[PDB]
């Protein structure tokens, strides 16, 4: 594969319509930049995931929780 | 012991002039409140104390580090 790229640059309104690399391309590439879960470890921290309905039109009457609460870790 | 206060106080300025309890009193009290050591543990974090010289007017010509560095845990 490869690729062409034709564009003008105008020098008078420089920096600006300069073809740069991104404002955090080398963080982004290095593993320094940071994201929402990129957060430190909290101590007592804990994960959620949602339980879900799988029945379309029906209610829910009753919920068991005991199996998710067995498993040690689970709160 | 004993106090007592005597002050004005403006009710046309409230809350401006109002004797009132500290923003952060609470949280002061419950020790919810913040400050730069009650950052979370960090992943790798190191604490720093200072080597300080005890001759005043002399020249250091030598640091031997090994004493400290033979501990476990001194990086």
């Amino acid at each position: 594969s490869s690729g062409q790229q034709s564009f003008e640059t105008f020098q008078e309104h420089y920096p600006v319509t300069k073809a740069t690399e991104k404002h955090e391309g080398l963080i982004q590439c290095s593993g320094e930049a940071t994201y929402s879960n990129d957060l430190p470890t909290q101590h007592n921290q804990l994960w959620a995931a949602f339980v879900i309905a799988k029945k379309v039109g029906a209610k829910v009457t009753k919920v068991d929780t005991q199996p998710a609460l067995d498993l040690p870790g689970v709160v």
